[PDB]
């Protein structure tokens, strides 16, 4: 243990003007706190780890926040999601009132989310990123643990952001993919799962996913109102993309951070959106597709057209994402004809390159926020 960064919110760890985050990191996974010794009222950091099965039935993530979202609810906020196959859910924000994240002499990064009544999430990250487990210990709601390892012969190490522009949706808002493909499992007990409310263990193993590790002194509505987010495999390549549409603070532009992968080798990197690779994310509507769900609020797409270019490529790849099965979905508006919510999704998706017809599935998530 070289460098450790402990917030509780309870102790003047919040200040309710902005903060600066220490400098990005090229060639590192910039997993130790980007706000080591305190946040602002606005920042925040996130370290997501989500997994689903091969079958695209079975779903369980994980975002672990430091931000001040949570303060008047005891703590700093874990988001925990899960989908069983007969479509049950079991969906829940976590409040931890102390935050702790290590870097080992060993080079291996912990952290763990812990409760005054000793209920903890800890995460362990190789030193290498090839490897990352979680332990769940949260007495009456999830026990368990999760896996994500990368087998890939490139190491992740080769494919980090080398300048702060690769790691950048925007300017200031990092977002990264530090594992890239990793094949993950799953083991956990839910307390009350369902109306019966009767516990239910979930299981994943050889199955897909990914983690985000992200950061910035700027909050959300400050450049964004909608966003989707999908970690998916589609017979060998392996995808991630965040992609935000802007608010008028930002004069509605959009951006993107995405990255596609071949059997492990990273073939496609874009920070840019078209609507030094780019992507194009376009909207699919219930009067152009018959295959597909909508969410529950006011954007009723049925999925989306995913396509990264380059500048020497003629056409690319395009991946066709249909909503599957829900896994959750919450309001972020008073309810009405414009009522804004969040969507989680397993997605099916198909495509790859010209001539190409992969079948997959991901993990994904839309949200809008009523910010004009
Ligand atoms: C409620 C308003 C009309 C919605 C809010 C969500 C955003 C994505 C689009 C509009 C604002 N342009």
């Amino acid at each position: 243990p070289t460098s450790s960064s402990s917030l509780d919110i309870t102790s003047n760890c919040i200040i309710e003007t902005p903060l600066q985050p220490s400098d990005f990191l090229p060639k590192s996974a910039n997993l130790f706190p980007k706000f080591p010794e305190r946040i602002s009222v606005d920042s925040w950091e996130l370290w997501e780890f989500d997994t689903f099965d091969t079958n695209g039935s079975v779903a369980f993530g994980c975002s672990l926040y430091r931000d001040a979202r949570g303060v008047e609810q005891g703590g700093f906020h874990a988001e925990v999601n899960a989908l069983w196959p007969d479509g049950t859910h079991w969906g829940e924000t976590l409040y931890f009132a102390v935050s702790e994240v290590v870097e080992n002499s060993d080079g291996t990064t912990g952290g763990k989310w812990l409760s005054k009544d000793g209920g903890s999430i800890t995460f362990h990250i190789a030193s290498d990123y090839t490897a990352a487990a979680l332990d769940f210990n949260v007495p009456g709601k999830v026990s368990g643990t999760m896996e994500l390892r990368n087998h890939a012969n490139v190491s992740p190490t080769s494919n980090l952001p080398a300048s702060d522009a690769e790691a950048q949706l925007c300017p200031g808002v990092y977002y990264t993919f530090p594992m890239g493909p990793v094949a993950t499992s799953v083991t956990a007990t839910f307390s009350s799962v369902g109306a019966n409310g009767e516990s239910r263990e979930l299981f994943i193993s050889s199955g897909y996913g990914g983690m985000v590790r992200g950061w910035s002194a700027r909050p959300w509505p400050t450049f964004m109102n909608d966003a989707y987010y999908v970690v998916a495999q589609v017979g060998p390549y392996m995808l991630q993309i965040l992609r935000t549409l802007g608010s008028v603070f930002v004069q509605h532009k959009p951006f993107a951070v995405a990255r596609l992968y071949l059997d492990g080798s990273l073939v496609s990197a874009a920070n840019t959106v078209v609507g030094g690779d780019a992507v194009r994310l376009t909207k699919v509507q219930p009067d152009e597709k018959s295959q597909g769900l909508s969410g529950k609020f006011r954007d009723g797409n049925v999925g989306y057209v995913l396509e990264f270019a380059k500048k020497d490529s003629e056409h690319g790849w395009t991946f066709q994402i249909s909503h599957k099965r829900a896994v959750w979905s919450e309001p972020t508006s008073a309810p009405g004809p414009d009522g804004t919510g969040k969507s989680g999704w397993i997605e099916a998706i198909s495509g790859g390159a010209k001539g190409e017809n992969y079948e997959g599935h991901g993990f994904g998530g839309q949200l809008q926020i009523p910010v004009p």
